[PDB]
DNA sequence: CCGACAGGCGCATCAG
DNA sequence: CTGATGCGCC
DNA sequence: GTCGG
């Protein structure tokens, strides 16, 4: 809300560039400077202030300039008449279309829901149920039903096997009042980073949330990642909850800092997190931290027992999950 | 002034 | 079929 | 679009 006029500006300028453009270092400099000035705790009074912040430049500036004298911007009121455009960006909106496939489908005419919903023949799997859910797709979860879904999958899990560790992540674990989805990460003593000793690891948790009814479709399902829609079970006489987002992943247990610590996020936190470890010689993924020699090739993972200690590496003080959101 | 911009899973498709 | 590439997603 | 070497 301080700045909110700056940040949706921004925001909706690297929806474009990502949408339409294709340009995908233009939307992530524009989503920079949008956190970045979101985080700024004063009422931002002109550009040349902004461009003090680190991500903010000559053309970001310039544009608040024009954004603080009239209140709007004259390249996003362009943008918003141009139909081809919006109707790649709408089309977007859809769980499995991306920009390609989005200004692949406008292309053919195919510019607006009544339009995808008589050519679903045109559409994969995953586009298929990304437009069967829609609406319920872009609605957001209250904590309440996140905590009834988190006692489903936890409960469910130890029926499979009491040796399985469930913790529910992203925005949940950074303690939002609301998520987009639900993101669960998965370990099991017999997959660790050294050997695969059960088969079926995923597929089994899957299966038991298929029995009774909380998984309700699949978008994508390998050995590790698991993405698909799962729903709460409503009473007698009430109306259906929402069908919701779920993500599974299960990682090597012996790697389960570098996991949690990727999966709760948030996103432009770990890019920050893993650019600045960059900078610091190191490369951190969801499974390591390892060091970077002079060649640019990746040494040996490093002992980690935390998630501090990533943290540590690379001289970064500790920051609690609900102080990695934005 | 200009490389580099986080890192990787699953899926669809293309060349052979 | 394998292996490489890019899309869409986290 | 931005920035540090
Ligand atoms: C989208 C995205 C997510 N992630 C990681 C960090 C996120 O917390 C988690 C992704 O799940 P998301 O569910 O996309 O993110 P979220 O839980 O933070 O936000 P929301 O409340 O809208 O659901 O995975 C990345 O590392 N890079 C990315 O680009
Ligand atoms: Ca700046
Ligand atoms: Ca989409
Ligand atoms: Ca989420
Ligand atoms: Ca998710
Ligand atoms: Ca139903």
């Amino acid at each position: 809300t301080l700045n909110g006029g700056i940040t949706d500006m921004l925001t909706e300028l690297a929806n474009f560039e990502k949408n339409v453009s294709q340009a995908i270092h233009k939307y992530n400099a524009y989503r920079k400077a949008a956190s970045v000035i979101a985080k700024y705790p004063h009422k931002i009074k002109s550009g040349a202030e902004a461009k003090k912040l680190p991500g903010v430049g000559t053309k970001i500036a310039e544009k608040i300039d024009e954004f603080l004298a009239t209140g709007k911007l004259r390249k996003l009121e362009k943008i918003r008449q141009d139909d081809t455009s919006s109707s790649i960006n709408f089309l977007t909106r859809v769980s499995g279309i991306g920009p390609s496939a989005a200004r692949k489908f406008v292309d053919e005419g195919i510019k607006t829901l009544e339009d995808l919903r008589k050519n679903e023949d045109k559409l994969n799997h995953h586009q298929r149920i990304g437009l069967k859910y829609f609406g319920d797709f872009e609605k957001r979860i209250p904590r309440e039903e996140m905590l009834q879904m988190q006692d489903i999958v936890l409960n469910e899990v130890k029926k499979v096997d009491s040796e399985y560790i469930a913790t529910v992540c992203g925005s949940f674990r950074r303690g939002a009042e609301s998520s987009g989805d639900m993101d669960v990460l998965l370990t099991h003593p017999s997959f660790t980073s050294e050997s695969t000793k059960q088969p079926k690891l995923l597929h089994q948790v899957v299966e038991q949330l298929q029995k009774v009814h909380f998984i309700t479709d699949t978008l994508s399902k390998g050995e590790t990642k698991f993405m698909g829609v799962c729903q709460l079970p409503s009473k007698n006489d009430e109306k259906e909850y929402p069908h919701r987002r779920i993500d599974i992943r299960l990682i090597p247990k012996d790697q389960y800092y570098c996991g949690v610590l990727y999966f709760t996020g948030s996103d432009i936190f770990n890019k920050n997190m893993r650019a600045h470890a960059l900078e610091k010689g190191f490369t951190i993924n969801e499974y390591t931290i390892r060091p970077l020699g002079v060649t640019g090739v990746a040494g040996e993972p490093l002992p980690v027992d935390s998630e501090k200690d990533i943290f540590d590496y690379i001289q970064w003080k500790y920051r609690e999950p609900k102080d990695r959101s934005e």
